[PDB]
């Protein structure tokens, strides 16, 4: 059985790539990310659209409430483990995602070394200045308003009024970015939705800068591959 595995920076087009060879094959891609596996906030974490998915299956280690905390690294890897390996007279599977800890618990670790064949892909950080323009474009999209999904914005509203909430959501990409530019205009959370064109940009632009510097730690932190 082979894992097709892709991996690399915050916005370097990997789903879609997963997406394409899930389409062609039919496989599952199983994500490689812990904060996606908390579905209150889908859209900040960067889970694809329904839609975006082309009837293809998209494997989550695990779904859990916000403030039960992000799944933390080692167990991530105990259920990778076990979706890969509860499948394993399938054909090939795909893996792909950013997650730092869990490519670095399959580099240490001892299941992976043995029983399949690889196909790795690894995406680097170009230019950040073409970076920058890729992520404004993702967070638009994560900003625009849809009847399928809630916003970024607004999953930090909603999501705002239980406090237990508040260290984590100050913890994950995007949302820190959200909270500090709030708290620096003096806007309260709920209100970041109207925030007047002129302000909107900064804000894009502020996360585009927060994602663009965790790129970066991805990057210096990633392991390489076997």
């Amino acid at each position: 059985m082979l894992l097709h595995l892709i991996y690399g920076p915050t916005c370097s087009g990997k789903t879609d790539m997963a997406i394409q060879i899930a389409q062609e094959t039919g496989w599952p891609v199983v994500a490689l990310d812990r904060v996606q596996c908390c579905p209150q906030i889908a859209t900040g974490s960067g889970r694809p659209l329904e839609s975006e998915l082309q009837s293809t299956r998209r494997i989550y280690l695990d779904s859990r409430p916000l403030t039960e905390g992000i799944l933390d690294a080692e167990s991530a890897h105990r259920r990778l483990i076990f979706e890969v390996d509860w499948r394993k007279s399938e054909e090939g599977l795909i893996l792909e995602g950013g997650s730092i800890s869990l490519l670095n618990c399959m580099a240490k670790s001892p299941f992976w070394r043995s029983g399949f064949q690889w196909h790795v892909k690894r995406l680097r950080l170009g230019d950040s200045d073409a970076f920058l323009t890729r992520a404004k474009q993702r967070v638009a999209e994560m900003f625009a308003i849809r009847e399928d999904r809630p916003s970024l914005l607004e999953e930090l509203a909603e999501l705002w009024n239980y406090p237990a909430a508040r260290p984590i959501l100050e913890d994950i990409d995007g949302y820190r970015c959200a909270i500090r530019f709030a708290r620096k205009h003096d806007l309260a959370i709920s209100q970041l939705p109207n925030i007047d064109a002129g302000r909107h940009v900064e804000l894009i632009e502020a996360i585009a800068n927060e994602y663009l510097e965790h790129a970066l730690s991805q990057e210096r932190d990633f392991p390489q591959w076997p």
